[PDB]
DNA sequence: GGAAGCGAAAGTGTCGCAACCCGAGAGAGGAACGATCTCGGGTTGCGACACTTTCGCAACCCTTAATACGTTC
């Protein structure tokens, strides 16, 4: 079903979407961006074909997001985030470690299962395709390690 | 995640020294052997240190990226 939806949006055949997705987790270009002090960050960008599929997926399936989440939200940004705290005198900042690379298919599916608000329902057959759409395989030899980039 | 080279940490084995034991031997005391002391060789316990083994830092960025200027993750 996910495949049919994507094929319709991208005006492609079910077969060509399915074929592309077989090795989608490996279709990432890896490069370095300089840090502002010394050193580099390593970035993995999906190939163009995969980016299109990923955008289509996000368009087709609305996942719930809390109002406290300020990043990547339409009409919100760093100004809104800062303004939320401007009237208070005491401040605490905390950070999550390796945030994106900590999110695995296992976490994703657990969150789907646990979620209070109306999550899209996926057929078991679609779960494998979704994993291939959303998660990157950093290590060629280790097919079992999929993470968000 | 983890190349290649490197060294920290930690466990094990080696080996040389000191202390001890043993029998051999020249020959004090005084006039018959053999007292006392030292040579030379062997054993055993000890502990400092050499040797061995494992771990972990982080090169590379995989065929697969985009290019109007800034900010944030």
């Amino acid at each position: 079903s996910v495949i049919r939806g994507l094929a319709a949006v991208l005006r492609q055949s079910d077969s060509d979407i399915s074929a592309f997705l077989v090795t989608a987790p490996r279709k990432y270009k890896v490069y370095k961006i300089p840090k502002r002090t010394t050193g580099f960050r390593v970035i993995a960008q999906p190939a163009k074909g995969l980016k299109d599929i990923q955008r289509a997926f996000v368009q087709l399936y609305s996942l719930p997001v809390h109002d406290a989440s300020m990043a990547y939200m339409k009409g919100k940004g760093i100004r809104d985030n800062a303004a939320a705290h401007a009237g208070n005198q005491y401040l605490l900042k905390a950070d999550l470690e390796d945030f994106f690379n900590s999110i695995t298919p296992a976490i994703f599916w657990r969150c789907i299962e646990m979620s209070s608000a109306q999550t899209p329902q996926f057929e078991p057959q679609d779960k494998l395709f979704i994993e291939k759409i959303l998660f990157w395989q950093p290590i060629k030899r280790r097919k079992t390690k999929l993470i968000l980039s």
